[PDB]
């Protein structure tokens, strides 16, 4: 599923070098989210298998699913004015449960509003 | 970021002798007058940046030390005049480096090491 691949591209970074504004400004472009500037985007860290398992045993219904375990995350939030690149961001490192959408056994969307 | 871009100019060269040093020290603006000692870090720039984060660790006062070692070239001035033309000899090295960071970016290299 290229959707799951795309989920990992947009919402997964296993061992982040940092968790600050510059990490975000780097990651948002690296991961294809700056044409144009995506307003809010969370990267989940840690082991990939725990995220995928939100679709099963590490999840409960929430058409969405909420994680039964917490995750190191970094939320990138646009700043600077209008959403023309180059995209400025600030970062909020977090440790919490997350909500995702699963389809046919795999994560395909991350729910930022949660 | 001026401080970060100055760090790269003065202390970073991605891809190792006296002539290396003599041209590099000049090309990177460290020869008016002659800087006595200056080290270039070689290798992957992300690895160096990461010293401020995952790949480094707190050191002394307000500094940080690399967790892995880096190939380095230290240029040492030769001759009696502190003015250019600046001649240098090279010490190729392999070791941990100490830097200072500001906002997750390298801004200073510690030559006493
Ligand atoms: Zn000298």
């Amino acid at each position: 599923d290229p959707r799951y691949t795309k989920f990992l591209t947009q919402h997964y970074d296993a061992k982040p070098k940092g968790r600050d504004a510059r990490y975000c400004e780097s990651m948002m472009r690296r991961r294809g989210l700056t044409s144009p500037c995506k307003e809010v985007n969370t990267f989940i860290h840690g082991n990939k298998g725990s995220i995928k398992a939100i679709c099963g045993a590490n999840g409960s219904p929430y058409n969405l699913r909420i994680s039964q375990s917490p995750f190191q995350i970094t939320t990138c939030k646009h700043t600077g004015g209008s959403p023309r690149p180059p995209c400025r961001y600030r970062a909020s490192a977090g440790f919490r449960h997350v909500v995702i959408a699963c389809e046919n056994g795999l994560p395909v969307h991350f729910d930022e509003s949660f």
